[PDB]
């Protein structure tokens, strides 16, 4: 069974999720939409490869029942590969705010020194974003269902299996297949958030002990509520997914910074979280 | 055969069409797009009936290869029925300018007094718009193909036959089925433009004689270039379509003014041409 402290812990995390996760994306508005040198040469080639590796179309369902649909352009060696970047920057920025709010509502987080709060959020914001995004992911239709917005994966030559070579996409399908509870998602967010080895963390003995407690609570939760053979080793699978998410976080940070280098687009909040300084 | 004067006449009309018809709609830009009392009660009911009687979705093909698609809302008793009005006002305004330019390039038109020019354009602008729109109408797919913009008729319960109850739509299908030449379309535009019985025309003996000459030139053109049994009575069918277009013009003017009464949207050029004064 769960100890009282373990029940309190889950309770406070679920409370924080409830207050700060706009699951219908109702308050996401005023966002942008797509319009209607050998060293440099190597930079663009890489960014081009990075960008086309994850193509989505976009749908907007109006409250009135109207539907707008956007199919992205092909790469034709020009700036059209950047068409969805302002929009995506706005969406991630919106998600990041929710995630910052999530963190601030948690007592264990508030109690850390401010410099560590910042270091942990800089370290985990993206990961907590992916974790929240997975809960609105539809693995049957390859679509992230964000209230009135949908982001639908473009077909490719190898269909599912091939698009699934992309680590971000493999991560989303694999996590969704685990069929996690809300409680388990939010404990994943805590474990990722309270990671002792993020750049700049000072109170890392504290953070490490906090992390260990969230992990023990998760292991205990699974043991108390999931007896089926399907869920044998579920706790270890989740921890393995969390390690993988940190790898993905590192890869995508590098992509971001590679795009940013040749085509600036990061919002001010994005710059803050990813260490772009404005100069 | 055609007399020299008849060849000159067609030549000058075709010249005017060539210079003033943006057939790829390349210069149509900066247009608006849909966003992302018992006496009054009777007004809205009528306007609602008027508006839903011709529903189109809209597609925009970007030069980069991107595609935007808009599916209109259902009537739910609110202002959503007006969603495409600003856009359509911008498109018609764009077409009207081309049509005004067309008229001004024609010697027979320039030679009329200015007050008659204005009276003829007020009378015929809409009709010449429909005539030009028919040349980019695709009767197989029920779409008006305006370069990178397409306007596609929405499906309904009776399919083609039922949507074809709408006089505007019946007119477009019937005219397209006649498979007219460019020359014949532009002579239709001249006959409509030079109509002696538009409100306010003063030199109507002149205009009537001008109109009669364009009609004789058209009859002669058909007789010289169309011997097939399919085209027997083609000249009379065209004149019957022109009479029908004037009926449509009267109906649609009333719809326009009915919408305008309860929901103003007409551009300044629209107001000028339809006699809305600004007060
Ligand atoms: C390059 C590249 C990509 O693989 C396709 C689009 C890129 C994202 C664009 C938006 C965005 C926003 C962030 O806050 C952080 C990263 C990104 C980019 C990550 C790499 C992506 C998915
Ligand atoms: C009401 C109604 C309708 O049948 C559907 C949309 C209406 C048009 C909107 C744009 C427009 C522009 C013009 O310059 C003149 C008329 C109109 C309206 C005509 C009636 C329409 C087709
Ligand atoms: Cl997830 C995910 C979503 Cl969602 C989109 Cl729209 C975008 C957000 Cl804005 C950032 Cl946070 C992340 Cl890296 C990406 C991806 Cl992989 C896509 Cl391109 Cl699908
Ligand atoms: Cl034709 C024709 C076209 Cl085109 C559209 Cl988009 C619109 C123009 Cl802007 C005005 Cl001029 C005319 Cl009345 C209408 C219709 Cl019937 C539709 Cl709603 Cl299809």
């Amino acid at each position: 069974g769960l100890t009282e402290e373990q029940r309190m812990m889950i309770r406070e995390l679920m409370d924080a999720q409830m207050k700060t996760f706009d699951t219908t994306f109702s308050h996401f508005k005023n966002f942008r939409l797509p319009g209607v040198s050998r060293e440099e040469a190597a930079k663009w080639s890489q960014v081009r490869k990075d960008l086309c590796s994850l193509k989505v179309s976009l749908q907007l369902r109006g409250e009135d029942g109207s539907v707008w649909n956007y199919k992205p352009p092909a790469d034709s060696g020009g700036k059209e590969i950047f068409s969805l970047l302002p929009h995506m920057a706005d969406m991630s920025t919106y998600m990041f705010k929710g995630i910052i709010s999530f963190a601030k509502v948690i007592s264990y987080f508030r109690d850390l020194p401010i410099e560590d709060q910042i270091s942990l959020l800089k370290g985990a914001a993206f990961e907590l974003c992916q974790l929240r995004f997975n809960t609105v992911f539809n693995a049957e239709t390859g679509t992230w269902e964000c209230g009135r917005l949908s982001y639908c994966l473009e077909d490719t030559a190898g269909g599912f299996q091939q698009l699934l070579l992309e680590p971000m996409l493999k991560f989303h399908y694999m996590l969704k297949k685990l069929q996690l509870h809300e409680e388990e998602y939010v404990l994943m967010q805590a474990i990722s958030l309270f990671s002792p080895d993020r750049p700049g963390v000072l109170q890392h003995r504290v953070v490490d002990q906090l992390q260990e407690q969230f992990a023990i609570t998760l292991k205990s939760y699974i043991e108390c509520n999931r007896p089926q053979p399907a869920h044998r080793f579920l706790f270890l699978k989740i921890m393995a997914m969390l390690t993988e998410l940190r790898s993905i976080n590192a890869q995508h940070t590098q992509r971001l910074l590679r795009i940013q280098d040749i085509h600036p687009f990061a919002t001010p909040l994005m710059q803050e979280l990813f260490g772009i300084t404005g100069s």
